[PDB]
């Protein structure tokens, strides 16, 4: 139990405020295809849903003796190790939010009549639009809105391409539990940063495979 | 024998109470296909069966000089090293239970008439249902039961999708024997955590390949 | 916050002057193909465009404890780690320029009537032509010009092959964000040197796959 | 020669009693197919035969400076390093027996009329049957026997599936010679534990590919 | 700048005399195929040509902290790290010659009428023929000559096979630039030894794929 | 030159007597196929021939700082590092013999009328037959002979399978030159032990692919 108290101290000394969302598989699936519902309000079409968030403190690291002090985030994009205490057993797929850290992302879409009507889901917890434009130039604020993490564009932008740069909250999902037998005892987790899991809606939809942008993207895979 | 006494001390100093189940290949196999019987009470269709459990003490580690102090659980999901003493030779496929550690899991199923009748096998040693729902909302306790590690749902949930989150006992199966010539002498084992071996019954059955959920799962493979 | 002040000092002690360009996906894409416009002035056909540059100071390294002091540039051609402070969140795809460092490159093209008319895009920030020739010998200065980072040749060089050696500004694009939770706080970036991303226009165009030079190139891939 | 005397001391200090069998390729091969004879008494159908055993002392390790003190048995299932002195040159394929170490194994077979008549070869040096059963339950001792390392079942078990758990002598075969120029001088060998080479006879024979059990086996490959 | 002066001292302390040839892509390419001209005097058919050599001093290493003191030449045949000072920016594909080091090579060819007439290009900077023969025995000096790094054989050797062993100057080509931002400032280069890039002309030509010798070659690939 | 004198001392201190054979590609090749002549006396059908042997002293190691003190022979079967001094440049494919070290090997063949007549080439420098037999038992000495490293069997063994165990001289061939610029200066070589290159003649010949023995061989590949 001397190793436990050291770990609790580490969490307290180096931990940052996070939110924890308990995950489950969303039961909206289409029995015929196995696919989530496109516009499911629980999972937004991704097939994993979450229970209400709860606060905790979590130390996040990318290097430790267990990795030979190598940076696991360099070895594998978007990987980190989290250590936390919580009243409940943390599970695979659960999601952690670091409210005070804003991360960037860029995305681009062909705006059809459906996208005008239903809006374009962004999937992230969008906090700011840092840039937005079409081929015609800057999209002014009166011509769009962000609601329920969806981009709603003015109908004049039908059949245009919209490009977007955002700030969103830093989030991770649990890929694994570590040291499951060692040791509110500490729980140690392998984390995956959200931007390495989330796939933007496709550039253009086919009624047949959807069309992705034909652009060399240097973002690490 | 000085290396032996050090190892016995380690087991005693750092070992936790576990149960050991001697494994054998289940003889329920269908001679025509080589597949276990779906609802075999010995192996539950997985083709490996176990003799009655026996208690011991086992030190469990994910790092040692033999791994360069690298975390083998990070290198390979669900891998650990166990060290124990026992009157009998421990073998590949044998199963260890850590009664005092509860692990999580999530699973999802399309509930057909067969599943109502026979129940849905969960495979784990289920200790608690932390969440259960269909597309219609929460499944109340009077509408289900867990018996012999199977989910029995009320017949009104036929043709629904049920999603489930559980707590189960931590268990490992032996993938290998290590240091077989060195050294109740210590036995050293490569372990595989259960959740990395167990495959849930498929989302939906075809009368043809079964249909799995079309969901990106971040659980480490 | 003691780790933060050390990092700020490192940037200040070892940082060099750089320019930062905020990147976004260029909305010139052809809705039918997903390809950028060949001669788009924003992205030059590469599908990523940039906002006006801003100055900062960035420490650039190829070795650190996080890599076991291994040279990541040897492990992976054109990879480096950058550390900088900036008022805005740096993102994937953003581009850094090191104005005071000139890098080399060589390229070769079959000069058709289109290339005479529109010029040949070089993609780099070209600062000098160190060598230029055809099969007929040296191309004298009155017979070419570099405008908007394009090679414009005199029309007599139609149906010739031109070879070119240049100096260009050293530039990187961001492939990843590192230590996203640690810590104008320092921002730590995985960088990709430009010459490992940029693809020269093809040797010869087909009206069908374009024809690349059939030459064994020792440049690291 | 100072490195030699150190090595001889190591063998003497840390060596255990082993038997050595000189191996050769068995000349029972069918000229038409290149396959050994199924029931060859020399090689039992495996195509390698052995001369009479001779005693020696061999130090067996899974970690050394030559492996960076990494456990080669974890890196590669069933691998070890042996060091011994012997009057003859030890070769690839030769087999070492550690009489005082018993190892486990499990196997399963469909019992046809041939298997009743000829018995089922187990391939290992079987010392004990720890468990034996069919779908009908425990096979009592009067209903079987182990002779010449074959399982002979009572004819009533025709068309049954028999499952078996055993103890056998620990054995290795030489995969390589190491330090062939350094240095009865010490001989250093890369060893392969028997259970990682031996393939049990197939579950069921086809008159066409034989049918193996359709069971997920966690034994390391 | 204290790291710079250390690097300059290393070059001076451990550097050897080398020649540097600035490389460019040869514009002899056939527009139809993308292949260099077989007997181009600039590139000899390899598609890379060089400007006149210039002398410098270069430290050459196969081990450094950046490789964990591992021998990169063992990790990857023909790889080394060069450090040098020069008035011009050294580029990918440029070639370094170490005049005072002679390296070996062996090659073999079927001598057709073309090869008698045009000679057989050897590609290396040939300094000596250490052995030369056909199936008929030793080729005496009056029956051959080396001119412009080509083997010219007496016409009596038409339809013979000639085998050749040579000494040539040690040469490298630049595969990469390292530490491009650090720091006549030092330039640090990843080098590729010539014999790992140069491909001998084929054993026999087909008018269809050319025929290479069907011989197991232990030269590292 | 202080690093040179240390290396010369190492060779002298730790070197063993070896023979060196200068290698060249054998010009017996069939112009039509590119294959050596089956019974060429120079290369025995392997396509590499050797000039008369010369004595030297060579230090042979499987571990050095350049390998992180890892055993390259474990990393890659039959690999070693040799260091020697010689008046001539040692080359790829050249062969080293360690006369005072005898190595083992086993081989097996179907004896047709050709093999009786021409003998079976063993390829190694055979020093002793430790075991020889057919399906009929031991082959007595009056019924065979080893001449020019070929097995000549009495004609009564036509249409038999012969199995053979031998002792042969330890030999290596050069796969690479290391430290080509550093530094009778020392020459440092990557070596490949002969038994990892030599392929025995096939079990049985087809007039179509030859038939190899269908036996699981544990010799490291
Ligand atoms: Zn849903
Ligand atoms: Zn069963
Ligand atoms: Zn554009
Ligand atoms: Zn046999
Ligand atoms: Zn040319
Ligand atoms: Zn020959």
């Amino acid at each position: 139990e001397f190793d436990t108290i050291d770990m609790i101290r580490f969490i307290n000394d180096r931990g940052i405020k996070v939110l924890w969302e308990e995950a489950y598989f969303c039961p909206c699936l289409n029995p015929d295809t196995g696919h989530p519902r496109v516009d499911c309000p629980r999972c937004h079409g991704k097939g994993i849903a979450y229970l209400p968030p709860k606060e905790t403190i979590m130390a996040i690291q990318s290097q430790e003796k267990g990795t030979n002090q190598l940076d696991i985030g360099i070895l594998d994009t978007g990987t980190a190790i989290g250590t936390t205490q919580l009243e409940k057993r943390i599970s695979y797929r659960d999601r952690f939010t670091v409210p005070e850290v804003l991360m960037p992302q860029q995305m681009i879409y062909f705006v059809n009549k459906d996208r005008i009507k239903k809006g374009i889901p962004l999937y992230y917890d969008v906090k700011e639009i840092t840039y937005i434009a079409t081929q015609d130039g800057t999209v002014y604020e009166e011509d769009y809105e962000i609601k329920n993490n969806r981009l709603y564009l003015n109908e004049k932008y039908e059949n245009h391409t919209v490009t977007l740069k955002i700030l969103m909250t830093l989030r991770y999902v649990v890929s694994d539990i570590l040291k499951e037998s060692r040791y509110n005892l500490p729980q140690k987790l392998l984390l995956k940063r959200e931007d390495v899991i989330v796939l933007q809606d496709p550039y253009k939809v086919n009624d047949e495979e959807d069309l992705e942008i034909q652009v060399d993207d240097p973002k690490a895979s």
